[PDB]
């Protein structure tokens, strides 16, 4: 990482063992669950591409998945390159070279260089955050593909305490590919459409606009 | 976090693994118990909304509950917006933009920006503390809903050492929705109203005004 | 905490997880034993009332006991207020307000304010240490009430190696309410008054003035 | 290590126990797996040859393997020496001596000297990174030799979920000696050439150009 | 502690949890073994009397032993006071008061004051080291009294590999009360006087002057 | 330790618990294995004699071995003293005294003094490194004496995979007393002289000059 300030002494510190080890254990245990992704970001705070590469390389197993991530990152790199057209020019003394897709994925650049882009002169290029975004995209893809099931098959059981049904439904929701608007839509429509008949009733008896707390409170007594 | 001083070198440090991991384990084990909330605050000291978002996202399971928290935070955001009416104006160079509900919930803002509001120029906006307050509110709601029982059903057993009854009663009390005045009221009235007849007697024999230590000492010998 | 110096850069650092977690585990395991109190102080070094409040709130269970502590702290607060009579006056710009009982118990004050009192201008008010003293007082009370037994019932068994008897006696002593003079008195008088007849003899055979090492050495061979 | 900055206070800090211990445990458990190598680099960030020597010496067992590493490093040293021909000259006061192969492997140099080369005057010699590269080369050799099998024997089983086959194939791939071009070649050709007939079919039905995600999605239903 | 320098920024840092907890566990497991004492010193590096008091108070059990330590420290305090005769005088502004026995045992002094004595003006009083010496003295006493046996009863068994006998003998030696000269004497005389006849012989066959390595090498083959 | 720089703020920090505890556990588990020695050095980076003394004293058991170390260190001290002949002179104000053998073994010197020698004025005396060298010498002696066997008795079993034989042979080699030239000699000669007949053959079939990798590759198929 590169530790921040608005007047303090900035530093380039490499990933700690605590951080590193944490990451290995999360992947080792949790496989491909949505929380893994926030954990990744959390552990990656202020990370440079080298740090990011480090975290990704140290995973053993899930080699299919770690390959899809490489494909995804490659595509992001190509897109970056189309839009950011390279110059045929000599980088003059007193200038830093413009970064290409691969330099941002950390493969074609030095720690120094990555360190420089994030610091720069006046114009700042946060390659760590950019690359981090590419990696989260691929991780999203992977989480989706490894989601055991479709949101439409979340049906509340006959003896299922409403709270537990809500727990399954939103868990499955977090792993879907859809956007905010679709999630909004699925929330109203499918939460009450898929509840058990005993409850489906009471929830209808609150009309079309009531908070989740109201609903859970409503369905508390069976 | 953002580490304090009154003359020292301030810093923007992201959540540590020790902190992060601690939080996951508290939720993992303790579910929705009142101590969780002080733990949350404790781990969140000096946190920015990104940090807060980080801690909340990394929970896996309790997805019903984590959704009620989002609803609650949304409502706090709407209230903030009604009272804080946005301007149609260009943020001029040398100014920072005013934060809206969503920027404070960290969703619509950058770490930079959050970092700036807490530092500012002369007028300080502690978005971390503000947001932290919204989150504790939703957590209160959740703790209440997950409280197994009502304070009025705390009755001292026939062979129940007074100390253990007091332990249940205040545990249940901590999880109630009521205000200070109501808690005061319930303390006097219901502690002695719900004690077992053997004790209920001795406590009456100290009149209407005696400390908890006096009472426990009083009921020490059965 | 607030880390000290006599020329260094002072800092306001919040309780660490290591510290926090340590405290939870000591209470979790040791219940209400005298060592808990030195542990508390040890973990609380340089703590502000917020830190103190944090450590206390995070205990789950022992809710009777955690309530007696609140009562005790309340009484300390009232005493502080009687002696420290508040002014009807406007705190002028360039002044910090005087703290009342509740501000010191951290309930009615900000971290900023607590930070300021300990730093001040010329006149320093160490609210952390003051409050810490109130809390240790209540903890003393609690340790006393949770002491299983009276010092007068510590009697050396017929086959009890003198060393083990001394171990029980002083353990029980640490948990008594009495002052230094009483402890001195109980040491001489009751240590030899309560020893088994075989030993009681040899100790008398050293007269009325001999060190503990002399006594243990004396009673080494049965 | 030597902790970086672009204006901060640089430092020479030796390997921490956390780091050291981590390394021993990775070797202890994982033997000679490809992830070990990224772990090594990760733990070695900013390391000097002494640090590197430290990490390598502390391995117990795998003495065959730790000897091949010495041979490899020796060869790298010889190559460095052929190209970097030493001078017969007195290192004048105000100069630092040029490093030879053995000084870079840390065997013939002081921490001071290693510290100096990485700092220098104007011309920087990163002996830590150079040596680190030699060590990773030998580790590559060792990982190859300890790879249980050839990539050409990765065949998808009759009831083998495509995902698991992809997991084996890329795992085995990571441990091969071949270059990027060969890996590219083996990816297309051998992934579909070695799949089971049920799948081999569907993948052919996507033509010769389709992403890994497309393929896995394609073969999801048996 | 108070962290050192010869030009750096000095600091007053309180005992860490890592340190604290370590100490509790050593006492908890090892009881009263000689290594405990070096551990104590090791953990106490740079400690002030408050720190020292902290470490000692946090022990639970061994209350006999923890009382002998108090007696011993009291005697050291009295000796300090006899030699350091207090003045009847007003400590003038611009002076720090002279410390008495109890201030050094930390009982009668503030952290501030302890902090000051170790810093002072020109004349430095290291109360931490002084007190630490008193505590190690009492710990020596305690280790002696808790030594299970006398050095004169260390006899090599008939089938006892010389190495194991040497291991017992020096272990027992470390726990004896005697000075260097006595230990020297006991080494020569009693090591060979107490060895088994098979060995006692070979050692005599090296004359009266041979190193321990020579002896162990000598007795290697039974 | 004393943490380095080439422009930074130097510090005298005592051994940490992490470090201390690590060392106790390595000795506790690994006994007297060659890796212990690199671990020792690793943990001792930048250590002063006090630190070194600390690490050595905290070992419990292996008292024979810890005594041989004292003998060895004594001899190193005597040698230092013969060559470094002490002056009969008054150390004038503005000078630091020259260190003798015992001051370097840390027994006759203060932390201050040790701190000073390593810093000095212009002429630097690294007593920590000097003493560290004495200790590693004694540890070498001890590792040798505790090596279960002679290198000449390492013979490859009839069904022994060449790799495992190489693992034993070099393990045993690391624990021998011999110099580099002898180790070189033993490598060629005895590795192939002691291999099983099936292999001994193939290795001869590569002539007298082939790398270890070639040999292991050669003997891969039985
Ligand atoms: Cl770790
Ligand atoms: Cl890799
Ligand atoms: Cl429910
Ligand atoms: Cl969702
Ligand atoms: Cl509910
Ligand atoms: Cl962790
Ligand atoms: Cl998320
Ligand atoms: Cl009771
Ligand atoms: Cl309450
Ligand atoms: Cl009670
Ligand atoms: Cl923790
Ligand atoms: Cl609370
Ligand atoms: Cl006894
Ligand atoms: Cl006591
Ligand atoms: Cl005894
Ligand atoms: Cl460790
Ligand atoms: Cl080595
Ligand atoms: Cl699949
Ligand atoms: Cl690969
Ligand atoms: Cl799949
Ligand atoms: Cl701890
Ligand atoms: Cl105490
Ligand atoms: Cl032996
Ligand atoms: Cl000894
Ligand atoms: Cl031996
Ligand atoms: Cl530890
Ligand atoms: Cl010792
Ligand atoms: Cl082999
Ligand atoms: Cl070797
Ligand atoms: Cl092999």
């Amino acid at each position: 990482p590169i530790v921040q300030n608005l007047q303090g002494q900035m530093v380039h510190q490499a990933i700690s063992p605590r951080t590193l080890n944490a990451w290995v254990k999360v992947v080792e245990e949790k496989a491909f669950s949505p929380e893994v992704i926030p954990m990744f970001s959390a552990l990656s705070e202020g990370a440079t591409p080298q740090d990011l590469n480090t975290m990704l390389n140290t995973v053993g197993g899930h080699q299919a998945a770690m390959q899809m991530l490489k494909e995804t990152i490659n595509e992001e790199a190509a897109e970056w390159d189309r839009l950011h057209p390279v110059h045929a020019g000599p980088i003059a003394p007193g200038q830093m070279r413009e970064p290409r897709g691969s330099d941002i994925a950390g493969t074609t650049s030095t720690l120094q260089e990555q360190i420089g882009w994030m610091t720069r002169h006046n114009p700042p290029i946060p390659v760590g955050e950019i690359y981090k975004r590419w990696i989260i995209l691929g991780l999203n893809k992977i989480v989706r593909m490894y989601s055991p099931t479709s949101i439409l098959d979340i049906r509340q059981g006959p003896k299922e305490p409403f709270r537990d049904y809500v727990d399954r439904f939103y868990k499955t929701l977090r792993a879907e590919q859809a956007s905010q608007e679709v999630k909004n839509w699925m929330t109203e429509t499918l939460l009450v459409q898929n509840a058990n008949p005993d409850c489906k009733t009471i929830l209808k008896a609150l009309g079309p606009g009531a908070t989740l707390e109201e609903m859970m409170t409503a369905c508390q007594g069976v």
